[PDB]
């Protein structure tokens, strides 16, 4: 008999993710069906949504070879039946306080970045790069947390030695290029390019640099379809684009520019969606979803 969810003590809750207290050495990781665009956590569920992303963080875990916080199966006896396939059992590490983001393709802050000053992070870059340029060799792009409301704030690698050590500050740079690297690849090979990236590390008793969190997931990274990769343009988001034009488009009576939280989206866009999240983890995976387990 699996124990109840409200047996284990919640202590944090983000966006979409919640994690619970197992034991004074396990943590319990949940992703839950909620989607964030633009900013806003929306009113409507995407059903399945945290049991691919779990299921997509898993296989990826498979495919590096460094270590990880996962402490069991995803079919582990601690893991709450209403959770299950969309929980992790985690080893407890010490956080280290740096958003490790690697960009093998210059878009969002980091294009920003560098279209007010040349320079992303502290790199600075050739002239002429635009919306979707391939970087190369991918780029170290640290971040860190800001207050409740803001976005992350992009540090350079300075700010980085400054948090954690300037040995480790080295060792976090070198391994978040070396598994973005090896999962792009991988995935650029089953059609979908991994554009970025974000992780977090942690270290274990020993002093072990330990990867947590979840790693390479739509939420995590963007994916895009390579199939119809047009550097210069923003590319569509291979799971949210779906949601994006349906919140801007004619239907939804909502104003972007409002910031005023939007409305739910149409049944139909997120079975959409859905499929779109499958489809993705079965291309990258090569397994089939409807082997992945559930309540
Ligand atoms: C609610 C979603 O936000 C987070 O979970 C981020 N976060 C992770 C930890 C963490 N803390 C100790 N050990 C771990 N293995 C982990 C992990 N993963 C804390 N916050």
């Amino acid at each position: 008999m699996r124990p109840s969810l409200s047996d284990y003590q919640h202590v944090a809750s983000g966006k979409v993710r919640e994690l619970y207290r197992v034991d004074d050495e396990h943590l319990l990781f949940v992703a839950t069906d909620r989607i964030s665009a633009f900013d806003f956590v929306l009113d409507t569920p995407i059903p399945d949504k945290g049991r691919i992303l779990t299921a997509m963080s898993v296989f990826f875990f498979g495919l590096l070879t460094v270590p990880n916080h996962l402490a069991g199966p995803p079919d582990d006896p601690r893991i709450p039946e209403e959770v299950l396939g969309r929980a992790l059992l985690v080893r407890r590490l010490d956080m280290l306080p740096v958003e490790c983001v690697a960009r093998g393709y210059l878009t969002g802050s980091g294009l920003l970045d560098y279209q007010r000053t040349g320079a992303v992070c502290g790199h600075v870059l050739p002239q002429g790069l635009g919306e979707a340029s391939r970087l190369d060799p991918p780029l170290f792009t640290p971040a860190t947390k800001a207050d409740i409301g803001e976005h992350d704030m992009n540090v350079d690698f300075a700010a980085v030695v400054g948090l954690v050590g300037a040995v480790r500050a080295n060792q976090l740079r070198d391994e978040t290029i070396k598994i973005y690297t090896r999962a792009a690849a991988h995935a650029l090979h089953k059609g979908i390019i991994l554009a970025d990236t974000k992780f977090e590390f942690g270290v274990d008793i020993e002093g072990n640099l330990v990867l947590a969190d979840e790693v390479f997931t739509p939420d995590s990274s963007r994916y895009w379809d390579a199939a119809h990769y047009q550097p210069g343009v923003v590319q569509d988001s291979f799971d949210k684009q779906f949601v994006r034009n349906w919140l801007t488009g004619p239907e939804s009576g909502w104003d972007r520019a409002s910031d005023t939280p939007p409305p739910p989206l149409p049944d139909e866009v997120a079975v959409a969606t859905r499929e779109r999240y499958i489809e993705a983890y079965e291309r990258i995976s090569g397994l089939s979803f409807s082997d992945w387990i559930g309540p």
